[PDB]
């Protein structure tokens, strides 16, 4: 689908290290700070918090995690996010099935370990605790980054 720009950043990003020596799958902002970067998208600074704080301030909060999974799946980068008193979380949203009807899934590393990574397969309901996981902000880009289908 339209959301084929935001998986291949992902996957990309997956192995790469934003922070030099810091593999993505281990650091859940310079995973997103990876993404973002391939998209051309203009990112906040910093850790998980601080991208939450920027986030917070400069780009448009959706409504729900449904809405979420709907514009990524018109190609827009979408961020999941939540500050944390010692560590927050940051994660890339993408088009797919909801889990529990209500949370979607997900791209994301993690300080944390496996509990926090996602490759697509674990949704943002199954990553954060259920005490958190109704608390998520989702931030969406203010345009598409992904492109037209191939013309030929």
């Amino acid at each position: 689908s339209l959301d084929q720009c935001i998986v291949n950043a992902c996957k990309n990003s997956w192995d790469k290290s934003y922070l030099a020596g810091t593999p993505n799958k281990d650091n859940a902002s310079g995973f997103v700070q990876s993404v973002a970067a391939e998209l051309g998208v203009p990112m906040p600074r910093g850790n998980a918090n601080a991208m939450v704080d920027g986030l917070e301030q400069s780009w448009t909060k959706l409504a729900s995690g449904a809405e979420a999974a709907q514009k990524a799946a018109q190609g827009f980068l979408v961020i999941a996010g939540l500050k944390g008193r010692t560590y927050g979380h940051v994660a890339v949203v993408i088009s797919g099935p909801l889990y529990r009807q209500k949370y979607p899934m997900c791209w994301c590393g993690s300080i944390a370990g496996a509990v926090g990574q996602s490759q697509g397969l674990k949704s943002v309901g199954q990553v954060w605790n259920r005490t958190d996981r109704d608390r998520l902000n989702y931030y969406v880009y203010s345009l598409a980054s992904c492109s037209l289908p191939r013309a030929s």
